[PDB]
């Protein structure tokens, strides 16, 4: 399943969103989010805290549900 799916990043860093900008993701210090697309200059676009855009990784914690 997508919703749900096998990646599962946290926040730890609240982040508030651009006023120009629409497709914008915000972030809340310690929420799970899970992006679609993860790009290699540090910004995870997809889904995060049930949104879609695009949110600054270097604000979010990433995990594989494994301990």
């Amino acid at each position: 399943n997508l919703q749900n799916g096998p990646i599962y990043a946290r926040v730890i860093q609240k982040r508030v969103p651009n006023a120009y900008d629409k497709t914008a993701l915000a972030l809340e210090v310690g929420e799970l989010v899970k992006v679609t697309k993860i790009n290699v200059s540090g910004q995870w676009e997809g889904e995060c805290n049930g949104k879609r855009g695009h949110f600054p990784f270097t604000h979010v914690r990433l995990l594989d549900q494994q301990n």
